């Protein structure tokens, strides 16, 4: 008394102000966890701020300073923290402190590992099957709940568009995914087709698609997807 | 007498030997009408040489030239001079020389008419709607009896050259011409082909092709020539 100063080191985190002073908050973010008399913060990584254990007279009008706990230099990664928060689903890594203060920042890039889901253009997927390279889009592991960004393919496959309203569907891997056109000339649709309705001698197997686009395989009989505006067919003989 | 010289006229023609002697000649063609003791010459577009009354007496035998007559500059055209022969089918314009006496040469050549037969290519061709262009290779008219020479286009045309032996038979116009392959690249089958085969539930019709030759025309509905690598389609589909 007067005031006071001590410098705090990285490895501060829990101590008592002196005579239950009221204390207060200012700084640069907001993670508290302040009593009435001593304290308690929860990972104030990179936490710049201080706190006065004040006083104040009721009657008169004046408020002093007998402790102030000072502050200048960042603070390292401590304790059992977590640097990555959520949004809505998307895991943004934890920029400026801990959790349930976790200030927002870059997402998290792909490193390595097994994963467990893949969701990209509006659909999710689980395994390879008729993607053109796995991973893609964005993904995520078993353990977590949130993706991981990775990639930033064009949902376009030449002149084929993976929206997500409109028109025809068609299943890659084993799920149900719309399309949405574009040109119209020939292109192969990078999805296997959804219904194969049909109808020895002449006999024909047929599907449904967009225009002048083909979708794998090629018929055995004549080795040319046999295209035709709005159909592409599968023809058979004895 | 003795030996006299008869420059008989640029309108010369009938023979007169004098004193009964079996004519001798010794000229450049082989065109004159022995008769007896009088030669009779027809035709002899440019020719030079002479002749000569030889006469022959049995006790000596010093053969006597009383009459000879002779010609110094080659001879013209004047009437039924027929300059235009041929050799089992094929005209050639008589060189030098008349009716019977056809030294033939160079080929004969068109200009224009009324044409109504042409030959290329081992098979006889009629009507126009076909060959690239009418007339071609050689032609001939209705009143004479064999062909002249206009063109040589050769029997290759896209790849496919065209013989005799087989293997497939194509038409053109109304004949029947055969034909053969020689290269793999994707070429135009120049000959509509011969007979139509089908085999409502999918009709489709069917003949042959080679290897990459489509015959005309495409199905409106693939929209372009279909093919197996023997054999070439068509279908009806409603």
């Amino acid at each position: 008394t007067n005031p006071s100063t001590e410098e705090m080191g990285d490895d501060f985190g829990f101590g008592l102000c002196p005579f239950d002073t009221s204390p207060v908050v200012k700084g640069k973010y907001n993670t508290t966890l302040l009593n009435g008399s001593a304290f308690y913060l929860v990972c104030p990584i990179g936490w710049t701020g201080v706190i006065e254990c004040t006083a104040v007279s009721p009657t008169t009008l004046r408020t002093e300073v007998v402790k102030t706990f000072r502050r200048e230099k960042p603070f390292p990664h401590r304790m059992d923290c977590v640097t990555t928060t959520v949004e809505n689903e998307d895991l943004f890594y934890c920029k400026l402190g801990g959790n349930w203060t976790c200030v927002k920042g870059e997402p998290v890039v792909y490193t390595g590992g097994q994963v467990k889901q893949c969701k990209w253009c509006g659909f999710d997927f689980n395994e390879p099957d008729g993607l053109p390279h796995y991973p893609i889009g964005k993904c995520i592991l078993a353990n977590e709940t949130g993706y991981r960004i990775v990639d930033s393919t064009d949902c376009n496959r030449d002149g084929v568009v993976i929206s997500a309203k409109g028109s025809h569907e068609c299943l890659i891997g084993n799920t149900t995914v719309k399309v949405h056109a574009s040109d119209e000339r020939l292109g192969p649709m990078p999805c296997r087709p959804k219904e194969i309705v049909s109808s020895t001698s002449c006999t024909f197997n047929y599907a449904k698609t967009l225009k002048n686009k083909y979708y794998e395989p090629r018929d055995s009989y004549f080795q040319q997807y046999m295209l035709k505006g709005e159909y592409q067919y599968w023809f058979d003989l004895d």
